């Protein structure tokens, strides 16, 4: 019976496989499309209605059973359109009797060297489906917004705006999901219905192509995706249904290892969106990539964290009004896609703003006091591989901060902080200009890293000592 519960969990999903396959078998007429519906229909509902779903699984199937049937009957090339509903059929038999309860039941949650290799194996799946279950929101919002930005439309466009403003407010995710769902098979429909022979001869979205499958894999892709993410979630919470803190920091590097793993963008995360926001004015360079620069320097001059808690609600709410804004003047576009990548962080550190409110010994030295000097010669290899103006305003501050560099290590914070400001001004500014005049922004994003870096450590207790 091993292997009727490897069919009792790893196999229902056969027989969704052909179900496609009979669908894409060659000219796809009317009643081929239809049997793609089916199958379409089966996996909404999986994540409409976990428990209707499981309600309807083998009665369906064998309800199934009885399309294919009917098909072959009436309708070598005759011949390969009955073989290949038959083979559709017998897989289903299978598991329509004789694994389809096993199944109800594996979803129902309400030799020396091959023991230890279990063991270690144990341990990773553990680990990799808790990762799993907090981060999939992102792979999913970030596939349906490549796939929605190749694919300029008016009917890929509701996606994008559905992953664009559930990403920012967090509590639309579940309903996103759902719309999402309908809407790319609502897709996936129509531009099959347009393989026809009486729909001959773009902006609507549906147009002609001839690899069926290669034309509809990109939105069956997503669909793929979404339904992937619900078996994740669901499975977690049957594992734990039926079955790296701040002091581990200051004990031994595995100790501060788990700490950074748990929470890394928890502290690190105002200046990881300032980081992304370097990136857009970088790789795009136009001119609606100047307002990006624009709230760079009205946000970092607020030095306070608390004051930049108070003008993120408006930081977010602007990268979302300008994706889709310029997804809007690309219809009437694959670099929009940093766009994202940074409504994705900051909407992500809108959270840390709202939740912090509810051998090691070597490294420790190596951080906390001989990093300023390794940001220096940064500095100057910042302006000594570019040759240009702005390169020489670097090799200048090097100098003067070499010079008074001990009496700084030393002042109270005011003062540290208030150089370190202005050097971190320089930097935004010739990253700012570089692009209202058109050699690149590159050596001048990892100078912009390390001096942030560093504000951070003459901000730290651990430099007080």
């Amino acid at each position: 019976e091993l292997v009727k519960g490897v069919y009792a969990k790893y196999w229902i999903y056969v027989c969704a496989g052909m179900f496609i396959v009979v669908s894409f078998a060659g000219r796809l007429v009317v009643y081929k499309i239809v049997y793609m519906f089916l199958f379409l229909l089966c996996l909404t509902l999986f994540q409409v209605y976990y428990s209707l779903w499981r309600k309807l699984l083998k009665a369906f199937w064998w309800l199934v059973v009885a399309y294919t049937m009917l098909v072959l009957i009436a309708v070598s090339e005759l011949f390969s359109s009955i073989l290949v509903p038959g083979f559709f059929l017998l897989a289903c038999i299978l598991q329509l009797h004789y694994f389809h309860r096993p199944f109800m039941q594996l979803t129902d949650m309400e030799l020396e060297l091959a023991a230890g290799f279990s063991d270690v194996l144990s341990r990773v799946q553990v680990f990799l489906r808790r990762l799993l279950e907090l981060h999939v929101f992102k792979l999913v919002a970030l596939y349906t917004v490549w796939v929605a930005l190749k694919e300029v439309s008016v009917m890929n466009l509701l996606l994008v705006v559905l992953w664009a403003f559930a990403l920012p407010y967090p509590r639309f995710r579940p309903m996103a999901s759902c719309l999402s769902t309908v809407w790319t098979c609502v897709i996936i429909v129509c531009k099959m219905l347009y393989q026809l022979k009486v729909v001959n001869p773009n902006w609507f979205g549906v147009r002609k192509g001839f690899p069926n499958l290669g034309y509809i894999q990109n939105h069956l892709q997503v669909l793929l995706l979404l339904v992937f993410e619900a078996i994740v979630y669901r499975r977690q919470e049957h594992y734990r249904r039926q079955h790296g803190t701040r002091q581990q920091l200051d004990q031994d590097l595995l100790g501060c290892l788990k700490y950074f793993i748990n929470f890394f963008f928890y502290k690190f995360g105002l200046e990881i969106c300032f980081l992304m926001a370097v990136n857009v004015i970088g790789q795009r360079m136009n001119f609606l990539v100047t307002l990006h620069g624009c709230w760079l320097v009205a946000i970092l001059t607020r030095r306070h964290r608390q004051a930049i808690a108070r003008l993120w609600p408006n930081y977010c709410l602007f990268l979302a009004l300008f994706l889709l804004y310029q997804y809007l003047l690309c219809l009437g576009s694959t670099n929009l896609i940093s766009d994202f990548l940074l409504l994705l962080c900051a909407s992500q550190q809108w959270q840390v703003f709202s939740a912090e409110r509810t051998y090691l010994d070597m490294l420790k030295v190596a951080v906390f006091r001989y990093l300023f000097w390794l940001v220096l010669v940064v500095v100057f290899v910042t302006g000594a591989t570019r040759i240009s103006i702005f390169g020489l305003g670097y090799l200048l501050a090097c100098f003067y901060l070499l010079l008074f560099g001990t009496a700084l290590l030393q002042r109270d914070t005011r003062a540290r902080l208030v150089l370190w400001d202005c050097l971190i001004l320089y930097n935004v500014t010739v990253i700012i200009s570089k692009n209202m005049l058109s050699a690149g922004i590159i050596w001048d994003s990892v100078c912009f890293f390390f001096l942030l870096l560093q504000r951070r450590v003459f901000l730290s207790h651990y430099y007080l000592h």
